[PDB]
């Protein structure tokens, strides 16, 4: 009867079980085809398969390769009945008021679940670092999001959004490196480069200072083994890669950068709960997890506020799950079991109460 929780990313999907400490299923958030195979099966059977993302940006946007996503959750990762267990389920933030009625009804007419709910992601990974108050970083696969919440709660005129995340970021090094003379265009190839990016990428704290250096040495330069043994190297490609977050223009993004889309988050909220919000800056999600990228942040966002506020930049080593793991805390609490949306409950009015008892 533990309750279940199932965050939905656009490149993979994190679930358990409320009161774990990390998620027991990761895995793709893909749909191949030549019936179909979902996660690991559609990964690791290459080449031959068309893949399908249900969920695009954050938001579900397939809803019957989504259902494929949370039967093979349920089934073949969890080994659990669905209607044994209240599901929460994580949902992007500013996700229209539609969608979550349609997981809602899925959760309930498809599933059976006795209960469950529906949480913001990035308001979930502010819980996880013990706080109620503060501003979100969430960067995924998919998209990020600058997410200004207060005493618990998301302020949705303050939330701001950018189309530009891991995938891109793993696309742009793609570029780079093809126009270098390798060849990375197969699924398979696209892992690899997602690994190097990975594995080599960092933010520097001024983008030109280290484009000087990299041009003046080979200090910056490191190596890779390829899956055959031959080696790769890159140098200022390692930086200048997620330096496209914060000068969105690298892709041909008009966009302002993370550090412009935190301040003027910020600066859309009440001046007076400000000093808490610079105070707070969580960051969320695996495209945060670049070295240097919170130094970077706290030296952007000095630039930009008042001075003398304190401006603090928390980077949780556990952030590829944060989010994941507010919801294991919050589905946990006794003071939440009130407020799971009930099956009766839902018999009683329709998939329409979730705007009654959800964000
Ligand atoms: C009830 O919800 C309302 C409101 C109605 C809802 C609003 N919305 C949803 C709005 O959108 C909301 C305002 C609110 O109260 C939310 C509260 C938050 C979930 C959260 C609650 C607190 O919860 C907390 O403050 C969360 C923090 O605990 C502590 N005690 O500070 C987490 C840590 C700082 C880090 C982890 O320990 C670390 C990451 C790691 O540690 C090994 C870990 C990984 O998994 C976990 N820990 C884990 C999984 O389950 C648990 N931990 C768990 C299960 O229950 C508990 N913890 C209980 C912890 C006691 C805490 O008090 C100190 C707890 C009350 O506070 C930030
Ligand atoms: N160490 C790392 N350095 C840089 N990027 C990383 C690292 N680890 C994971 N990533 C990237 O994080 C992304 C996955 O993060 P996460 O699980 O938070 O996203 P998601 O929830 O699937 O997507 P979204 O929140 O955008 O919908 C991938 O693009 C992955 O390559
Ligand atoms: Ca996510």
């Amino acid at each position: 009867t533990t309750a279940l929780v199932c965050d939905n990313g656009s490149g993979l999907v994190k679930a358990g079980f409320a009161g774990d400490d990390a998620p027991r299923a990761v895995f793709p958030s893909i749909v191949g085809r030549p019936d179909s195979y979902v996660g690991d099966e559609a990964q690791s059977k290459r080449g031959i398969l068309t893949l399908k993302y249900p969920i695009e940006h954050g938001i579900i946007t397939n809803w019957d390769d989504m259902e494929k996503i949370w039967h093979h959750t349920f089934y073949n990762e969890l080994r659990v009945a669905p209607e044994e267990h209240p599901t929460l389920l994580t949902e992007a933030p500013l996700n229209p008021k539609a969608n979550r009625e349609k997981m809602t009804q899925i959760m309930f007419e498809t599933f059976n679940v006795p209960a469950m709910y529906v949480a913001i992601q990035a308001v979930l990974s502010l819980y996880a670092s013990g706080r109620t108050t503060g501003i979100v970083l969430d960067s995924g696969d998919g998209v990020t999001h600058n997410v200004p919440i207060y005493e618990g709660y998301a302020l949705p005129h303050a939330i701001m959004r950018l189309d530009l995340a891991g995938r891109d970021l793993t696309d742009y090094l793609m570029k780079i490196l093809t126009e270098r003379g390798y060849s990375f265009v197969t699924t398979a190839e696209r892992e690899i480069v997602r690994d190097i990016k990975e594995k080599l990428c960092y933010v520097a704290l001024d983008f030109e200072n280290e484009m000087a250096t990299a041009a003046s040495s080979s200090s910056l330069e490191k190596s890779y083994e390829l899956p055959d043994g031959q080696v790769i190297t890159i140098g200022n490609e390692r930086f200048r890669c997620p330096e496209t977050l914060f000068q969105p223009s690298f892709i041909g993004m008009e966009s302002a950068g993370i550090h412009e889309t935190t301040y003027n988050s910020i600066m859309k909220c009440d001046i007076d709960i400000r000093k808490d919000l610079y105070a707070n800056n969580v960051m969320s999600g695996g495209t945060t997890m670049y070295p240097g990228i919170a130094d970077r942040m706290q030296k952007e966002i000095t630039a930009l506020a008042p001075s003398t506020m304190k401006i603090k930049i928390i980077a949780p080593p556990e952030r590829k799950y944060s989010v994941w793991i507010g919801g294991s805390i919050l589905a946990s609490l006794s003071t939440f079991q009130q407020m799971w949306i009930t099956k009766q409950e839902y018999d009683e009015a329709g998939p329409s109460i979730v705007h009654r008892k959800c964000f």
